This record gives structure tokens, sequence and C-alpha cells, in this order.
């Protein structure tokens, strides 16, 4: 469960990263989802 | 108004900045477990995405 845990805290972390990277490009429909994503995973 | 549009270049451009930068902020903060600052980070990046 503590790794699980870790693991989904990673992948918040990598659509982040994900998002970071789509607005090097103004593109904001993609990272507007990912970072919707990020929020939806971090609350549940 | 080739200064004015640049202006605008600048601060739709300076607000980009400011998403990525509170998604920087949350993926460190997130190192610490630290849940309540990365949630409020995100939610500021996503609120300021929205408003462009």
């Amino acid at each position: 469960k503590i790794m699980d845990r870790a693991s989904k805290i990673e992948q918040i972390q990598k659509l982040a990263k994900y998002a970071i990277s789509a607005l090097n490009y103004e593109d904001l429909p993609t990272a507007k989802d990912e970072l919707t994503k990020a929020l939806d995973l971090l609350n549940s």
C-alpha cells in the first residue's frame, strides 16, 4: 500500500511534467486534460 | 500597436510560464508527500490555464 501510493504520486508528478511539456507548444487542451487528471488522481 | 500586441504576447506568455512554474512546484511538494500544497498549486495552475 505504501509503495502503491508512492506510484500514484509518481503518476501525478509525471502528468504535471507532461503538462509543462505541452505548454512549451501552447498546447492548452493537452495541458488542461493532464492537469485535470493529476488533480482528479490526487483527490482520489 | 505592434508594441501593444507584443505586450499581450508577453502577458499570455507570462501566464503560461506561471502555470508551468506552479506544476514544477507541485512536483517538488509531492516529493515531500505534501498533498495539500500540491493540490492548491495544481488547482491554481488549472484556473490560470482556463482563463487564457
